[PDB]
């Protein structure tokens, strides 16, 4: 089968592209999460997603 790219948070797995939250909500947690996924090939996907800004806006 094809494999999606998975990243780790806690003892849970999730798509690297789609983490549950971002930097603005909790900066410490986000960085910690990024550090945990340093080894993973998906890491850059995770960095991009974690780093981008929020939903409450028109554009």
């Amino acid at each position: 089968s094809l494999v999606t790219t998975m990243c780790l948070l806690a003892n849970v797995t999730f798509p690297c592209a789609q983490p549950p939250i971002c930097y603005d909500r909790k900066p410490a947690e986000t960085l910690a999460m990024l550090s945990v996924n340093v080894d993973n090939p998906g890491y850059d996907e995770l960095l991009e997603a974690a780093v981008k800004c929020p939903g409450r806006k028109r554009r």
